[PDB]
């Protein structure tokens, strides 16, 4: 499926998509992505919209 990852880094915010076959696998990429670009906070998942949020 196609995952979306909401970054909101207080004032500055950013979006990406991911390709992979369950949740867990596109969190694990989202997580990776997110910390190699600096982008450290709280984690949540919609799944009726298949969206992850990371706040920080």
């Amino acid at each position: 499926d196609t995952y979306k990852l909401i970054l909101n880094g207080x004032v500055l915010k950013g979006e990406t998509t991911t390709e992979a076959v369950d949740a867990a696998t596109a969190e694990k990429v989202f997580k990776q992505y997110a910390n190699d670009n600096g982008v450290d906070g709280e984690w949540t998942y919609d799944d009726a919209t298949k969206t992850f949020t990371v706040t920080e």
